[PDB]
């Protein structure tokens, strides 16, 4: 049986509006895991919210893919829900950008390539990732990507139709990718505003500024992704991911190798222990790890067939 007590809290890894993520140890004894904690009390009052929260618990169980994060255990108490994920000691791709600054082309390429297979798998399953801001991506302990966010921030990477809530499809993912790619290559997201509205209005007017040092392939791709008309974006077509991956910017990518994780990451986190936490923001990792003190979430319980 699985209850909160099977695990001891080692660190705080992140803090969301409806909850936290703890690094924990299973007391698989000794194995480290990330424990994501959701307060039901904030969730069950909003239909659209419990939906997103159950969508998340289904998707994580259903999908198994090298570049999406795995659900090990899941479980609930009176007021909390508990997800136990593999622990991704590479941290967020956000912090990887901070760490190494603007990425070189071949570096940017690798991460985008992995991310593109991820999106491609998801789409086949009818799943849209919506938002591809670098904090919604992490790196496992070997330095490869893991999409990690299917539950319920900044908006700069979201596409127009999404923001204006005018109705969309999987192509918003391909817009969001070109904004990610921009940010990796330039160090900023393509449309930023002095504040919120400035930024949305800037995203709508959608006037792309390409820096002079971008290769021709980099520019071309970026142009075809960051198109206002979602139909016109590369990857909008029936090809989806294979459409984007075919573009020349990716001409060095041997895909079946990449998926096998046979390609060396551009940067290897070198960790010193299983729960080395050096790849995480210390704003969080310093805090004292403490879990603050009808049911529709029936049957939340999960145990991966693996473990
Ligand atoms: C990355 N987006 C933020 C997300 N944090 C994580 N999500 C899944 N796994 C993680 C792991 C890990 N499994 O290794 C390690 C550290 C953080 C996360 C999130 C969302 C809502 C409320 C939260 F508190 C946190």
């Amino acid at each position: 049986k699985i209850r909160p007590e099977c695990f001891e809290l080692l660190r705080v890894l992140g803090k969301g509006g409806y909850g936290k993520v703890f690094q924990v140890r299973k007391v698989n004894t000794g194995k480290i895991f990330a424990m994501k904690v959701l307060k039901k009390a904030m969730i069950v009052r909003n239909a659209k919210d419990t939906a997103h929260t159950k969508a998340e618990r289904n998707i994580l169980e259903e999908v198994k893919h090298p570049f999406i994060v795995d659900l090990i255990y899941a479980f609930q108490t009176g007021g909390k829900l508990y997800l136990i994920l593999e622990y991704l000691s590479g941290g967020e791709l956000f912090m990887q950008l901070e760490r190494e600054g603007i990425f070189m082309e071949d570096t940017a390429c690798f991460y985008l390539a992995e991310i593109s297979m991820a999106l491609g798998h998801l789409h086949q399953k009818g799943i849209i990732y919506r938002d591809l801001k670098p904090e919604n991506i992490m790196l496992n302990h070997q330095g490869h990507v893991k999409l990690t966010d299917f539950g319920l921030g900044t908006i700069e990477y979201m596409a127009p139709e999404i923001l204006m809530r005018s109705g969309h499809n999987r192509a918003v993912d391909w817009w969001s990718l070109g904004a990610l790619m921009y940010d990796m290559l330039t160090g900023a997201p393509p449309f930023t505003g002095e504040n919120r509205k400035k930024t949305i209005d800037k995203i709508l007017k959608c006037k792309l500024n390409l820096p002079p040092y971008l290769t021709q392939e980099a520019r071309d791709l970026l142009k075809k992704l960051l198109k206002r008309n979602a139909a016109s974006r590369l990857g909008a077509g029936p090809g989806d991911a294979g459409e984007v991956q075919a573009h020349p910017f990716f001409r060095h990518i041997n895909w079946e190798e990449l998926l096998a994780r046979k390609v060396e990451p551009p940067f290897k986190p070198l960790l010193q222990s299983e729960e080395d936490v050096s790849q995480f923001d210390s704003k969080f990792t310093r805090q004292t790890p403490v879990d603050s003190p009808n049911q529709v979430f029936l049957g939340f319980e999960y145990v991966a067939p693996s473990v």
